[PDB]
DNA sequence: GCTACCATCG
DNA sequence: CGATGGGTAGC
């Protein structure tokens, strides 16, 4: 049994002492990936690093206590890849590959485009080729699992009120358009959403108002599988009984066996 | 201090 | 619909 886990935590410095850490173990996962460490190699403790003797691998960006993905895994992975191979992009650190033989794992950090217009660009931009990477991927004939913030609300069911965010970045006709031509167009398989059709499963809710508390969430954080291993995956959830983040830890379990 | 990241109301 | 606001992490 193969238990993935996601988690945009905010800021890794701040999970671990909310007690992400003892939260590795407790789940019994097999890998973990993590967006936003806010933080860089230098800022990271051994344990952010290599938390309970499980391997791990990261990218930090050029700024300091920003952006960063990571990557831990029980079993030490074959291949690694730090950065898309995008200078642009991976000067912020948002993609992280991890081969475990025929299974690939990736942490990534889809730019947010919430808080400039030019922000919006940059973001777009990064749709624009990193759509011919996640097509290639779906071209190489093994089970890749994409663990990432997406940033992005797919349909009116993956958020709350969908109803007064079309004008607002993350639920943008362009960004949902691009959405969709990942899912059907490219054939990736939107974990949460074919295991849980009518679960709205939001993973994300604004510091604003009461929202966490009224439940008045996105899902911006997905796991997009590759039909192989999409059909193997058993089980998923959004685990809640601690918040380490305002983003929530995406924990799908497959039946695979990477060996 | 500066940077980056929309829910409730008028 | 449009006008009108916010608290986080980390340097
Ligand atoms: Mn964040």
């Amino acid at each position: 049994m193969l238990k993935i886990i996601s988690a945009n935590v905010n800021g890794i410095r701040s999970a671990y002492k909310k007690g992400f850490y003892e939260y590795i173990a407790a789940s019994g996962t097999d890998i973990v990936c993590v967006q936003e460490l806010k933080a860089q190699e230098a800022d990271l403790s051994a344990d952010m690093k290599n938390p309970h003797g499980m391997h791990g691998h990261w990218h930090c960006a050029e700024k300091r206590g920003y952006s960063g993905v990571a990557v831990y895994s029980k079993r030490k992975p074959d291949n690694v890849q730090i950065g898309m191979g995008i200078e642009e992009f991976d000067r912020e650190g948002r993609f992280v590959r991890c081969d475990f033989g025929r299974l690939s794992v990736i942490s990534l950090y889809l730019p947010s485009g919430s808080s400039a217009e030019e922000r919006q660009q940059v973001k777009y931009r990064f749709l624009d080729a990193f759509y011919p990477m996640l097509e290639a991927m779906k071209n190489e004939g093994r089970d890749i699992v994409v663990c990432g913030n997406w940033n992005i609300a797919h349909q009116n069911i993956d958020l709350k009120n969908w109803k007064g965010n079309q004008k607002n970045s993350g639920f943008l006709p362009e960004e949902r358009e691009w959405i969709g031509k990942v899912i059907h167009k490219l054939g990736w398989t939107d974990m949460w959403r074919t295991l849980y059709p009518d679960v709205p499963g939001y993973t994300w809710w604004s510091n604003r108002g009461q929202a966490y508390a009224k439940d008045v969430g996105w899902r911006i954080d997905y796991q997009m599988v590759t039909p192989e291993l999409a059909a193997k995956a058993v089980s998923a959830h959004v685990y809640k009984d601690e918040k380490f983040s305002d983003h929530a830890p995406l924990v799908v379990e497959y039946d695979y066996a990477a060996e």
